[PDB]
């Protein structure tokens, strides 16, 4: 027997400001680092970029509008630093702010709850010309500075706030894997930045406790929750150093403001643990959130890795499920298919029970209650005849998904709000825009911009029945 | 490259009094719930009980020099209440208290470290007739008086110190299994006794930080990690079930003072939940102990298990190998054979490296010290003519476990020490004699005491040996 869903719960939908918004050089805009990145040939499928995107900064009067229609109890969405401060630390852009101010009135003239996330990857490239942006303490000044800007004007109207957004995939994929800006290769960079945004993260949780007392505020994790392949005790111990080294590493400082020790102690062997100043440890252990933001889509099931395997393996890119390899630490764990659960042709998990488990993990470890920001499924979508979007393979993946988040919250779980990912269709940051996630289709694809126009798609209206009857028909 | 075990590791052994020191009735002993239980007809092995045991209660100096000619580092014993108080909370029984002083002037007089556990499930019969025993909160008292008396009476002379000795296997053997004293099958009843022992257990960590300020104390653990069997998410999630029921249960309560929510909330659901009283929390949260003290045999692997399915499985008392069936909660999990490891006679496993798994999980979770106050292999032993005892079984399966506590001290747990389970060999509380997990053979079995003469076996020396270079040769 189910629990219902809480009266209050923020069914939301989500965005990010590079992949949504575009006039990426209006209204006083600075340069971020994905407006360098991406114009850099190769990096992104096609040479999409988000100089445009689906022009939501022009659009978002009718993007507003369908959320209403839909029903949406809230909306989550980052804001652009480089709208804000063009130059990372100097003046204040008032242009930049007033665009989020228009949102924010148009989502509560609506009754949405806005959820504003803080950093979404579009650190201003003048703070990487400066000084290197997030491998350098100046940056825990500077976003701090940016994030209690944006207390102070939206406070009185944002109750829910999200930090920063992924931090484990924009350290990694930008200092160890060199797929984002800056384009880095460098496990001893990458935990020193890592480092870095940790301490940025609980100054600004510091300064939202003096600033917005009354609002929830907390960071947000890529979580792929770890599995071990078998009941081989070989295969467990590397479950163990997977979920420690891939999730704990993160979600541990987050949470109690300390590094896992095993993990720690390996880095330390290999020069690559981070650098601690006095007064680190206090301000990590001083910054508790209100709640733990969750971006889920996957688990990820590890085997045995012996000393000389697996490293880095072969990202899917193309869409030809099955291209994918084992990634691996060597001597710790390395990943394998799991033979129990089905993939999109991007040889991503479909694992919905995988969601419960994450959730249950993170309540019987942390006691902390959960935002959902990010959970969706990207695929093709045919525009058939009669503005009509048939995507029974997103409805059915969503579905699921809310149904064993039920399941977490009769187990106890405490679970705030879902964000789908996402409203819109929207830029990807590598594979442009045939893979969509969208309740609502925007008619472009990477060659012809068309005229973006929003068409709704059948998910649209299952979830619109979703919110309507508060999760009890499905 | 290893780290070396460090320099004051305490490599033990360790016994129980109900198991080992005979004289039940001797020098104003009065009865335990033990010495009624097991002469109830049917309740152990032929009839097998602690009358006489190894009689180390008159044997204590041979057994001390035999501990002495190994070079123990530290031995580990448990105090009989029932000798101390034979009524459970009257006048104290001085010749119980010195034979405990002379057992502890023996071994320091021989260099080697005490290490007192104040309680190995033999409360005194007149508590469990008064008022039920761990049933009722008059025990928290009456147990801290007699854990004073032990403080006041030995802290000069004790630094480490041990609470309650596997409360999760007397709790449930006591009250939901039925198959230890008081034999009760009652779910209901079980955890409120349980509640009732984190209560006794953090009232004597309180007393002990103002008589023995220098000590160090802890409650030890029957640990056994769960596995899941495979990646499938459904058996995944059982694991999850397991490890919090089984093992988050108590070990949330001794580090963190709090159990866990799904757990918490399962119960709550059946009428299970214990009665919680004002101040419950508070005593339980403040009472932090300086190391968890765990005892491991084996791990447990854990599949799926529908609401229909399994409850208490088949145990195996006998010896016959696979005897043992299932067991498990319906709707949570059910155990099953873990096809990648060994089993001895009894069905128990044989995983070396699930040590290191559970003691990575500990410091992980808790990052707490640990001492190993138990771990040991259980098996028949032949004496061959000329006093000649090849347990080669035994050593294998100590080695091995030794091997990994090294792994796991090289991945950063805080190890203090090592008891192998047991010195000499003893009684078995349902089992008798015949599994025998000395270092030292006792020359008796079921049915005759013989002369109980002490005879070294084969790992007898290769445990001197282990000691006398640090653990450095296994
Ligand atoms: O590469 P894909 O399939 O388009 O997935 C990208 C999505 O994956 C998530 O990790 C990001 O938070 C999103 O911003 C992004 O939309
Ligand atoms: O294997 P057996 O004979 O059932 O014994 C298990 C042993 O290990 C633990 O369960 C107890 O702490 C010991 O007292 C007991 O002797």
């Amino acid at each position: 027997h189910l629990k219902p869903f809480p009266p209050e719960f923020l069914w939301g939908a989500a965005s990010a400001a590079y992949q949504v918004e575009g006039a990426w050089n209006e209204d006083g805009k600075g340069l971020s680092v994905w407006d360098v990145f991406a114009k850099q040939p190769g990096r992104t499928f096609k040479g999409t970029n988000g100089d445009v995107a689906v022009d939501h900064y022009h659009r978002y009067q009718e993007d507003v509008a369908l959320m209403a229609e839909m029903g949406l109890k809230a909306y989550r969405f980052s804001v652009s630093w480089s709208r804000v401060f063009p130059d990372g630390n100097g003046a204040v852009n008032e242009k930049g702010l007033d665009f989020y101010d228009r949102l924010i009135e148009e989502l509560r003239n609506h009754g949405i709850e806005p959820i504003v996330t803080l950093y979404h990857w579009d650190v201003p490239q003048a703070l990487m010309d400066a000084y290197g942006a997030w491998e350098s303490r100046r940056i825990i000044d500077d976003f701090d500075r940016y994030a209690v800007t944006l207390f102070q004007r939206f406070g009185d109207r944002v109750k829910y706030w999200v930090t920063l957004n992924e931090q484990n995939i924009f350290i990694s994929f930008g200092y160890r894997l060199g797929l984002h800006p800056p384009g880095v290769k460098d496990m001893k960079r990458m935990y020193e930045a890592n480092h870095i945004a940790n301490l940025a993260n609980a100054k600004v949780i510091q300064s939202f406790r003096h600033y917005v007392p009354d609002g929830k505020i907390g960071p947000s994790f890529a979580y792929s929750p770890m599995y071990p392949y078998d009941s081989r005790p070989e295969n467990v111990l590397a479950f163990e150093n997977a979920e420690e080294f891939q999730n704990h590493w993160w979600m541990d400082v987050y949470a109690w403001g300390m590094y896992p020790q095993a993990a720690w102690n390996y880095l330390e062997s290999q020069g690559l643990e981070p650098t601690v100043a006095p007064g680190d440890w206090e301000l990590l252990q001083a910054a508790k959130p209100d709640f733990m933001g969750v971006n889920y889509y996957q688990t990820t099931t590890v085997e045995h890795n012996p000393p000389d395997g697996v490293g880095e393996g072969v990202m899917n890119t193309t869409g030809k499920k099955g291209t994918s390899t084992s990634s691996g630490i060597p001597g710790l764990f390395k990943t394998v298919r799991n033979p129990h659960v089905d993939t999109t042709n991007w040889d991503w998990a479909i694992d919905p029970v995988g969601l419960r488990i994450g959730l249950r993990r993170i309540a019987n470890r942390y006691q902390l209650p959960i935002l959902i920001t990010e959970n969706g499924l990207g695929e093709f979508d045919t525009l058939e005849p009669g503005d009509i979007v048939n995507d029974d393979y997103r409805i059915d993946y969503l579905r699921r998904h809310v149904q064993e988040i039920q399941r977490a919250i009769t187990d106890g779980v405490d679970v705030l709000g879902y964000c789908a990912w996402s409203f819109t269709d929207l830029l990807s940051w590598l594979n442009g825009y045939q893979k969509r996630y969208g309740f609502v289709y925007v008619n472009r694809d990477d060659e012809s911009e068309k005229d973006l126009r929003r068409i709704k798609k059948k998910s649209f209206y299952w979830y619109q029945r979703v919110i309507e009857t508060n999760g009890a028909e499905l």
